[PDB]
């Protein structure tokens, strides 16, 4: 199941604060951001993806082509330069962001009408579940 198209509304969020701490996000931002429900909008056509992560506090958008490395500035998240690559491991979409932080990236996959996400950085893992709206 590779079709991740849709507007995805958060149902569950685990260890989001630990992931933000691993990125060195400042105290004030974390305390506010950890409270918030997230939305994920994914536009997927072949290898081309357009991903938007939103809350009332942020809007993080990235476009990429599966299998094509891209240099990336992580902008309002943590203002770092990484070399990013998104690929398929079966039906798990896997992103690796090479740079200052170890084990940095994410994984997304579908189960039923839900989208599961792992956000990793350092020794931290944030687990999220979204429902298709
Ligand atoms: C596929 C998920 C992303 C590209 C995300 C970028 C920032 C996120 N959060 C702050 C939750 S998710």
């Amino acid at each position: 199941t590779r079709d991740q198209n849709g507007t995805w509304e958060m149902e569950s969020n685990e260890n989001f604060e630990g992931w933000m701490k691993a990125l060195d996000i400042d105290f004030a931002t974390r305390k506010i951001a950890v409270r918030l429900t997230q939305t994920l909008v994914i536009d997927q056509d072949g290898d081309n993806f357009k991903v938007k992560s939103t809350s009332t506090f942020w809007n993080y958008d990235v476009d990429f082509t599966v299998g094509v490395e891209f240099d990336e500035y992580t902008k309002s998240l943590d203002n770092r330069h990484v070399k990013a690559l998104v690929t398929w491991e079966g039906d798990v979409l896997v992103c690796v962001q090479k740079g200052e932080k170890e084990n940095r990236g994410w994984k997304k996959w579908i189960e039923g009408d839900k989208l599961y996400e792992e956000l990793t950085c350092g020794d931290q893992v944030c687990r999220q579940v979204f429902k298709k709206k």
